[PDB]
């Protein structure tokens, strides 16, 4: 395993991770209205896990030697999604779809951690397959409201209550 | 009392607890988008009652020399309610009619075990008695939803709190 | 009502709960070796919840009315139940046989203060009806461990729960 | 059973609780000095479980197909009890003497209701049973303090425990 | 200070918040089907916290040497905002302007008396700016709601937490 | 050290916490009026923590090989005490000499418990002890309601709390 | 990974889970007498685990596009594992013989599926291993019980706790 | 704000709080018999606060600048208070009449600390608002006791819950 | 009240408390050795009370009618403080620096809030005042740790806990 | 007090205690079938409280200034009992002879060193009291089981509660 | 016993507990840099545990007769230690002898008490030896800091945990 | 997979972590003065959370068939570890490299048996790969106390809390 590359997609992870926080906590501020009250608290979940997926990726970074950029601004410049802006018409819908895009680009970057890692580092594949976890039931509740794909997910018991990455929380 | 025909009776209430609990996990998993989402937590309060009632009532059924059937299809086939199939077109309306039409037999059921055994088997009356309760809250719940008849109830606590089932509950 | 007749059968039930409390100490005491092990805790929780039932009915008979005997000798001779002493023989075999009739006989007090207060004392009926789940659970537990009949119930979960009588009960 | 008699009833009987819980604010008030520090916390478990008795019943009329009134000024018009008005001597005793007439007479309105739905509306039945546990008790605890009566009841554990009642309340 | 003015504040804003107790309890029970599902627990927080907002109120207007009107129709008589009627044509749409105009008008009454109290009586001022966070909470909540104004707030984490004024509740 | 004498004594002193128990429930309910609340919490205090007394003794009277009277009358005639009855003029006055009386005797014989085991029996000692510790409070209470001797005692935090024999408590 | 093959094989496993749940019931209700006290807990730990594993079961079977069956006869006749009947001379011995072949089977049932997603769909993987590690304890539980084979294992803590799928569970 | 005459303020504030801790210990435990036990556990919940205010101070003392006395003799002289001795003759109504004297000299000394800190010590003036809430329910309390003023306060929780200054300690 | 300058203000308080976030979990990474561990906690414990800081003043940069830039890029270019960089020498010594500069920062900024606030905006008075509180505690745990000062402040009781701005968070 | 000699017998008890917590491990994964099944939670109890002794004693020993040995056979080596070593023929009932015969012997330890400490090192005979106390109910508990000797004792609250010592552990 | 002496030396000793308190919170103040750190958490877990001695005393100087001084000042001259003061050169190592000076005065005070009680005054021995195991603790932390003397001791769970003495405590 | 061979490696590892308790132990109590108290936490952070993987290893070993060895001084030889005993000079430098020597090994013993069972025993590869997790935690510790390395770790929550294995712990 190429420790030099592996750090790179953990950064780029965790900077993903990072800005998310911000840019989840605009969108859950436009969930407004009758409909909006229908997502609100299912952003506030996803954006809750979502920090704590950055707290459990900080800590690998510094096992295997890596460490953040010294300025917030190159980690931000890093994060290996797009930033989930606000729409121009910021309708419920509209946000459905930037939140669908930016967990479906989540399920991508972990997917591709544990396809790197499998049978070579244990501990990092098992920390990328936790946040996996949780980022394929964040789509989840996402497709499910935007396009009626049926699914047994539930709202967690408290937000962010990140209950497989939990085991690598402080 | 006839405890033959008392025997009966509970053991057809079980049968339509028990797939009730199967039935409700598929309409559950239907009641998807925005509209969806005003009702998955309601299926699944009721969903988890249903179950605890089959587990309240399966202690009584032994109590009085009942036993349950050999194979779980006899079981089935034993519900004194008709199964809530998932509707052929699955809208959130046709999901309500679903459910308010299994939770209004439900309520002539255990109003038939309290009628007879009202005076005459007290444990089984408040068994009875308790469950009832319960069910006249669900239909009241779907009953408010598909229809808007005002109603003075909440969701539970947590999700199959069963608040006057518990005391029969393990 | 005739309240004294009422009281009478009231305070002869707590004198068995009483009673009860000190003889099943004994009987506890006594259900030693391996197959002892087995029925050890189911005594206990009888015991701790016939305590419970004699805590749950000296408020009502005061509430009308009647008092407790000015000395504790009276007190016990009044239990509406014989004293469940220690057999002769005191294997395990033999101190179940003490339980189950100690427990019979309760069943049939509870019972017959259900049947003189039923639609005319509902706070004693319902206080009676209360202890008569307990009973019959108890009865229950250990004709399971003599005669091999099968029944629904387990453990408690703390000894002296009394999941029934609890709402009575400071 | 004639539903529009019950719901007159039971509204009849929510306005009452909801005067008593302002009115014992009042009263408890001016349960002053060192004789008033005895009886402070027992009007304040009264009150908060009376405020809780107005919660249990408002859900059963609307289940029952009634209403409150719309003016809060016609509800309280409605109520089934005198208003327990601050005494113009408000001495500790004429306090009790206020306190004690007020529970009697809920104590009458719950066995009306009580002997009215027996056998016939289990749940309302049950509803009215629940409180009238607690308006009975209510009762023992100022008729001890104001005769003497002896009584084998405590304070609650915390204030508005509605032991009875809490199964009915969200 | 005016003591007598302030007192006059403290009891309007007293029988205000009583009042809105009663009538929330109305509008909450009318906010039915599915759209009225996403405000229902909405308007329950909010009728629990003013519930407490009576409840913090009463000690100080005491402790200010004033006292409750002697008649509940009195007290109600003194409400500083108009009642909160159900709307004669009861939509959610309409229900959401009565809310959002009564909260509104309970903004204006605390932030008057913090006005008069700032810098003059510091216990009086604190309780008053308490109050003041969670009406402007309860604002935000539905005007959100109804106009969709982006705001930050979520439910509470249980319903009348009252977060801000709890230091002063029993 | 002398088993029999010393299993004389633990079964002598088992049995005054088992007949206290019922006399003080007894001298709880006729604790009645203004003045009788101040004492009936304490009175309860000591009956649950005498009633724990019992329990802690009868291990230890097992342990040490002895048993408990086949007859729960044999027993209440070997208690240590004299019978706390009800006073014949059963004032607040003559039931606290009752209940002084009571636990000075208690506190005599736990003394001379320890005297005959100190530097013998450890564990016989230190259970000695820890419910001469309960006694000795018990007493102190009670002095300070009749006499006004001076002391540095509260109500205990739960009722039965025994801090002191807990640790021999299951 | 071929989807459709492993929609199957989950769907059959959650019907055997399912199918447990009731099967279970009926075993542990006959699990009577001295040494069926030995086994009853053990069974009834197993019986909410495997409910839990129905439970993880659903929402992945809904995450990968399959649906559970209409039918809930269809779903039972899915079940990958044979009908855990009762014996024809339900002894505890062969009471034991049916769970450990029910057991056996469902280990099978995880490790077939563990086999097929291993390196392939990290997210069913770690979902069957955490399911087969409880098949795992449950069949040593019952081969210990049974054979005498030697284990390390002890009841849980509370039953149902499910230590490896809570994590899946709502 | 002149920092020196704000430390001698909060230093003589800090002295009055520390030696009343001792003091009230006396005071406490001289309230004996019928009468005194209505006051014990008001006397405990003031000392218990009273020891948190002590608490609150010094880490503000030490954040201006200043610094506790090295000696406890030249501390206790700076008390803001006189000592709350015991008086000469210790009845219940004596005792009521130092404490509410020492309740209302420290309602003074906060009055004055708010005064000079008022929009120039925004930290400061709001520990010294939190500690005066708490003095002025003691003066409350105390005031109700001996004068019979109404008031709508009752026991704490728990001794020294300090619901107001809590956020200022560790 | 300036509401646009106000905004502009809360905006780049917000975006200091975000990047601090950001730039304290690199510090904290740096405190390594034997005396990086006496200070590791209390960066971590800074770090989550700024994170809690952020979370509180976004609700009320919306209630004020402003919201977060689009980008979060433009967000950390508004931080009222400079970026808490590591410092090119990580020494232990030099880490306290940066540390206590950006606290000395932070108190700063939300005492010029507070100056603007006061007497005119008293919800946004209040949550500067709250933070406030927390910002002196910060700067006082990193001056003690440099400088030597006395203080008499702990470590809180778990991390983040933020007792004066907890009522603002959700 | 010869502290060497003293320290001699606390090191030999701690290795007793040490050697026990591995033995009993392999007696209890030994205690297999229907009627190993009566003992297993009875041997996991006393192997968890024999482990926290040998923590309880650990503290003392280097308090009067001795040490552990440096090497751990020898610290094996140094126990005060014979290593209980599963039988040659491991049936439950031997497996008992085992446990009782490595219980009496501690009993006899620590009993040894209460009469060495005896009035003249206080605080290592309340440990050596402490640990005695769960050494007799130990010895009592397999008595019970192998002998048939009644016992009052039931299995603790939680496997390792340690009642008597807890307040030595950390 | 001369209970007059005993009196003395308990007074005394509550006496040290008091200032101690006082003198211990000057220390923990001037516990400051990165070696201070090391020491702050345990010397406030010191004080907090010498405040739990002078509550634990006071009640037995009163059950035995005494009474505490009338004025604070006369009580702090009774020490019987001398006055923890902070050294003219407040250095680390300055501030460990000062602690280390006054916990071994401590622990020959309480040795001197139970010296005075052994086989005389079971209850006061009893708490003297539950306060001299703290003290024998709090020397060997201090020792252990300063000396570098092994020791197995560790933090308390929570500060002022106390767990020897909490048994006596309210 | 040869089980023989899988066997050895868990009995080799198990008894390192049997061992690393003591010698742990040992270590632990020599990390005295200011600079041992950085370290003695986390060295009993270690040692609880290696005695929990021990408990995690023997149910593994008997499922798989094997056994540990009859006599402790067999099983403490085949520890894959060499002993970490205290050094000839135990600085604390000293012991951290005994320390970092001994975790390094654990990591090494770990990462065997994942890559000897990886994709062949799923359980037991799960199991070594939650120790793993906590080995590699416990050597970034003391690497990081010993070289200063960074790192993102904190203390546990509490001591031994094991957040990877507990799943297997019971
Ligand atoms: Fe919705
Ligand atoms: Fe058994
Ligand atoms: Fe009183
Ligand atoms: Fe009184
Ligand atoms: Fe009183
Ligand atoms: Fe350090
Ligand atoms: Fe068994
Ligand atoms: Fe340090």
């Amino acid at each position: 395993i190429d420790v030099e590359k592996l750090l790179e997609l953990l950064i780029k992870a965790a900077a993903a991770e990072f800005t998310t926080y911000y840019y989840y906590t605009i969108l859950r501020n436009h969930a407004t209205g009758l409909e909006g009250e229908a997502i609100k608290e299912i952003i506030e979940d996803a954006r809750l896990e979502d920090r704590n997926h950055f707290e459990a990726l900080v800590p690998r970074i510094y096992e295997l030697g890596g460490e953040l950029p010294r300025d917030i601004r190159e980690f931000a410049d890093l994060a290996s999604c797009r930033d989930a802006y606000l729409p121009e018409e910021p309708t419920i819908e509209n946000i459905l779809k930037v939140l669908l895009e930016a967990e479906r680009c989540a399920v991508g970057v972990y997917t591709e951690i544990c396809n790197y890692t499998f049978g070579k580092d244990p501990r990092t594949y098992d920390l990328a397959l936790a946040i996996l976890h949780e980022e394929i039931e964040h789509e989840a509740w996402f497709e499910e409201l935007l396009t009626g794909k049926p699914s047994g997910h539930f709202r967690r018991g408290k937000p962010g209550e990140s209950p497989y990455v939990s085991k690598f929380l402080k």
